[PDB]
């Protein structure tokens, strides 16, 4: 009962304008043997049809519309939320081009394994062909993709997370290049066999072929394993493209900050997971006259404009945020974005009146159904009501502080790039780099206590090629740029603690005071101390007006202690050794220069 592609339902009515796409779709369908093939158009009628089917399958339940319009709750197989870094691969032709931060396999060996897994994997299922565009549809070189998937959950989430469907398919023209992204949950069905709400496999691979810009995923239906724009395209494949094409694909929020003189500044900031991207991206300044708007909280693609400045675009179309921790007091703008509805929640808890809840959210609900479908009771049940890494998936357009520039293909000119992580000691609240090459060193040696883990530019899990070559790429882009037009680089730490365990700096909205110093430095309106690690403000250089904080604590937050930094050196040295043969001389130079300044 194997079917030739031309007899599989849906392929006789397939779009024919792009023969490369059609031939690829035919080849994949011949291999995976779906019951039918559907090309998705991204329309609202399609979205509701797919949602109805997800409700029927039990994958979704419809939330109370009086509290969230057009919103759904999905509960996954508990086995499909586990970390799968070890199953994530960069399959470059040579191992060195994957490098020490990546998992490599010979691409021939990998294709042999995965093509075997894919054979017949879609039996009993619909195969969706999902065209999408990463970034605004009006770009010079629009980065397009097509994800083939057997998961309706994936289609609905891709509609929110990318510009999906008709417009992207048309942008491909008759022979445009696109990233081929193949996905299966790896759970074939027999005719008449009852499905489960969340199909998946015990066998998982998330594989990237940098040379051909291809992504092959098998066995997980969850998050960045299955929504292939989110990390696989946005960072892994795109970093390889950016390497070859002279631009940057980075793990950065994009923030627009407006000063009391009504001038806008744009910042890109790279922090590792759980280090404050979402809170900073949706900053509410605490000092009069300062306003903030968001362009993104996860991925930034930066390209030089004709004027010589670096311009950032957010290639995504939605927010895919961690729900626990998000609440009305820490981040009301996130909550307001979610409140507007059109949201899919995954693995959060269900209230008695059809609302959702997660740890950290206001409300103290007395009874919930938890993320496994079991009864949960306030101050009694010893298990989390929502999965600790549960998610909301919501349109960016619903964010009340969305910058008007958010859908501009040209993007926004970046004045400053920020790097930061969680450091209990050593690293000051804010430091400005000495120059671009020093800034590259600061990003390259970014540490976070998540033992201090080095997470260079917050890209440790996401580089599409050798980490050393990636540092060289950063060095190259600055070397060939107009120095006066490059973003200035800053190093922040919201997380320094005193001996009694408390945070020296209050953070959150008060980070606007740090950003004010950064703006002033960009405008040459602020001073600071010249220290061995860069320029660091004194307490008197910061606007602490109206801030109920002990000045000694702010002083401590800003201290540069030579002894602490001397203990930091061998940790940095161990890391630069780990980077391996491709460590750029320019990065080693900065290490040497830091060691010299410290004495
Ligand atoms: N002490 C302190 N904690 C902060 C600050 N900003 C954010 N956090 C805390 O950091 C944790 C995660 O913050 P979040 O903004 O979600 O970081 P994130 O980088 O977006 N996580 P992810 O990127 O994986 O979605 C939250 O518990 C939040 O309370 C800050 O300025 N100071
Ligand atoms: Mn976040």
């Amino acid at each position: 009962s194997h079917m030739t592609s031309a007899t599989i339902p849906g392929l006789d009515t397939a779009p024919t304008n792009h023969q490369g796409l059609l031939s690829w779709v035919e080849e994949v369908a011949e291999l995976t043997q779906p019951d039918r093939v559907v090309f998705t158009d991204g329309s609202e009628e399609e979205f509701q049809r797919l949602c109805d089917q997800l409700v029927e399958a039990g994958t979704f339940i419809r939330l109370n519309p009086e509290k969230h319009k057009n919103s759904y709750l999905a509960l996954s197989d508990p086995s499909d939320v586990a970390r799968v870094e070890s199953r994530t691969y960069i399959c470059s032709a040579k191992e060195i081009d994957a490098g020490p931060t990546n998992n490599w396999m010979d691409p021939g060996e990998m294709r042999s394994i995965m093509k075997d897994l894919y054979r017949g994997c879609m039996r009993g299922r619909t195969m969706y062909v999902v065209p999408f565009c990463m970034g605004p549809l009006g770009a010079e070189d629009p980065k397009l993709g097509v994800e083939i998937t057997d998961s309706e959950y994936v289609v609905v989430s891709m509609r929110t997370m990318t510009r999906m469907g008709k417009a992207a398919l048309e942008k491909m023209g008759d022979d445009g290049f696109f990233v081929k992204a193949l996905h299966s949950v790896g759970a074939p069905l027999e005719p008449g066999q009852k499905d489960v709400a969340w199909p998946c496999s015990e066998t998982k691979y998330i594989t990237h072929f940098p040379e051909t810009r291809e992504i092959w995923s098998y066995g997980s239906g969850y998050g960045g394993n299955a929504l292939l724009g989110k990390k696989c395209y946005s960072l892994r494949i795109a970093s390889a493209m950016a390497h070859d094409e002279g631009w940057l694909a980075e793990h950065m929020l994009i923030l627009k900050l407006i000063s009391p003189e009504n001038k806008a500044y744009y910042f890109a900031a790279a922090f590792p997971s759980a280090c404050g991207k979402t809170n900073l991206a949706m900053l509410q300044p605490t000092i009069p006259g300062w306003r903030a708007e968001t362009l993104g909280d996860d991925i930034a693609w930066m390209r030089f404009g004709k004027d010589g400045r670096l311009y950032a675009v957010n290639p995504e179309f939605g927010f895919f945020g961690v729900a626990p921790g998000t609440n009305w007091k820490s981040n009301p703008n996130a909550m307001r974005t979610i409140a507007a509805g059109n949201t899919v929640f995954t693995n959060v808890a269900l209230t008695d009146d059809g609302d959702v809840w997660w740890e950290g959210l206001e409300g103290d609900p007395q009874h919930l159904i938890d993320w496994k479908g079991n009864d949960w009771y306030f101050r009694e049940t010893e298990t989390n009501a929502a999965h600790p890494n549960s998610r909301y998936c919501t349109p960016m357009s619903q964010c009340p502080i969305l910058a008007p520039e958010w859908d501009d293909p040209q993007g926004v000119p970046i004045s400053g790039i920020l790097f930061g992580g969680r450091r209990k000691t050593t690293v000051p609240l804010v430091t400005e780099a000495r120059d671009w090459q020093h800034g590259v060193f600061i990003g390259a040696t970014l540490g976070s206590e998540q033992n201090v883990r080095r997470d260079p530019m917050a890209m440790l899990p996401f580089l599409g090629y050798n980490v050393g070559d990636y540092f060289q790429h950063w060095i190259n882009l600055g070397k060939h740029a107009d120095e006066s037009k490059l973003p200035k680089v800053f190093f922040v730490n919201w997380f320094r603690r005193g001996d009694d365990g408390r945070f020296l700096w209050p953070g959150f909205g008060e980070n606007s005071r740090v950003l004010k110093w950064i703006v002033d430095r960009i405008e040459h309106k602020a001073g600071g101390a010249t220290t061995p690690i860069g320029t660091v403000p004194a307490v008197e250089d910061l606007d602490l007006d109206g801030l109920d904080v002990d000045a000694a604590d702010v002083a401590a937050a800003l201290a540069v202690d030579a002894d602490e930094w001397r203990q930091e050196l061998p940790l940095i040295e161990e890391w630069l050794q780990f980077v391996g043969e491709k460590l750029p001389t320019g990065v080693k130079d900065e290490f040497d220069a830091l060691k010299e300044r410290l004495g």
